[PDB]
């Protein structure tokens, strides 16, 4: 699929209901996706990846989160903020039961690279398709602004903050990207035509992006001592476009690549 | 004093959930304070300049034309009725059972003028408030981004199509209040820190704006003849800012007034 519609994927099961005085209205038939990532989940799954193999067994959920260093696929314990069904994990007690570091150079920065070049590619293409005065097909239109969008804003989050991890200060993220990461959620129709953003916040973003992300450790255990590694370090904070309040990240953007 | 533009969230219209939970409702909605106002004053018959004629035993509406406001009781078969719980109109069938017309001089200038001061003031405290670095409590913020804001979006729709009708040509509303007439809704976090629109589209509307609005008759009975009165024009079209497509007001952006 290419324009468009290599961004979206039939919305089969509808992971959005919306009530009314009785009334459950009708799901968007569409949901954005960015292909990359699905190609990436199902690659680690099958042990697929030409480059990364996790090595975690799988009778566990698995996560993978960025850090400065590269990439760690992760066990959760039931007690860590990102076990999927208490102290938040520290220097003592990481509340990780088994990890895995991928570094840049041994397979992370292909996958990072394969994940950008896709999300730069739909920031391009809503520019080609809704904001270049071109004719639009009209199933196409309406399809992408009233499709779901809450995966898709979570994966280009997951993508945002592995380009900070990487590179923030060499090769920041636009701001195209970057409002994935202190919104929550934005919706279709915004993500294609409007942003989170303002055009002040464009001319600032050049000046403030290298303060706008503070790090902090991504505990993970010690194999022949007690306590926890402290020297991996996670996003943990983004700085909103306002420049006073932060979004926070209490796993550092992580997300779930198997059950 | 965003505060102005907040309300409690009392019976929310809506409740979303994301994969069968629900999202905990918004405590409070974005609201134009003279809009409550103005509802509040023609219900009443304590409206300064305009006092509504038709008979209140049936429901009451209005719509802006290019001549002035409109005040009508709409017909059972009409698309802005109401139930407690088929034709559009044409120039033989109006579906409306009465209606009053105030122009511009004998009031509806002086109501679409205490209107647009305050969205404008809405539009200006926003960049006050979430673009000028200004010191924010952290509470307040958070109330305002997570309102809810349907009904504020219908209330700046309203706002908007009564400035097109007035002055489309001659004092063009901002875009900062255009995006909500092409747009169903917008989330409080976007009116506040985003827009439906970016950065090119500000130029484009610039020149685009004596272009951007379709009218069509608002059809009224004649008094003294069968048929319909043709010659009242609202808003029947906006085009949206991809300029290929726009968005419909099947009533000319109608609300109602009394119930």
């Amino acid at each position: 699929a290419g324009f468009m519609e290599a961004f979206l994927l039939e919305n089969r099961k509808p992971k959005i209901t919306t009530l009314a005085s009785g009334k459950t209205l009708k799901p968007a038939t569409h949901r954005l996706n960015l292909p990359a990532y699905t190609k990436l989940i199902h690659e680690l799954r099958t042990k697929t990846h030409a480059k990364v193999t996790i090595s975690l067994s799988t009778e566990s959920q698995i996560h993978m989160v960025w850090v400065k260093s590269g990439l760690v696929f992760f066990t959760p314990s039931a007690s860590h903020p990102a076990y999927v069904n208490t102290p938040l994990p520290n220097d003592e007690a990481s509340h990780v039961a088994s990890f895995q570091l991928v570094t840049w150079k041994d397979g992370a920065l292909s996958i990072l690279n394969d994940l950008s070049k896709c999300a730069i590619s739909f920031i391009n293409q809503c520019e080609d398709t809704f904001k270049s005065g071109t004719n639009l097909n009209k199933e196409m239109y309406n399809r992408c602004i009233t499709a779901e969008s809450r995966d898709f804003c979570n994966q280009m989050k997951f993508v945002l903050i592995g380009r900070l991890c990487y590179g923030q200060t060499t090769s920041p993220p636009p701001i195209q990207l970057y409002q994935y990461g202190v919104t929550p959620f934005i919706s279709a129709d915004i993500i294609c035509e409007g942003a989170a953003y303002r055009s002040i916040d464009v001319e600032n973003y050049a000046m403030n992006s290298n303060h706008l992300v503070s790090y902090a450790p991504f505990f993970v255990p010690n194999d022949t001592k007690p306590g926890s590694r402290i020297d991996l370090l996670m996003v943990n904070h983004l700085k909103k476009f306002n420049l006073i309040f932060d979004t926070w990240y209490k796993t550092g953007g992580s997300v779930m690549v198997s059950s």
